[PDB]
């Protein structure tokens, strides 16, 4: 993985974290 790949991976990583909390927050408002 090149630098750009490490960046898009970091980008995906940080977005994955947010992805989790989005589902967590959802579960407290409306699921499914």
């Amino acid at each position: 993985s090149t630098r750009k790949q490490n960046y898009m991976m970091n980008f995906s990583r940080q977005h994955g974290l947010r992805h989790f909390y989005n589902r967590r927050r959802r579960s407290l408002r409306r699921y499914p």
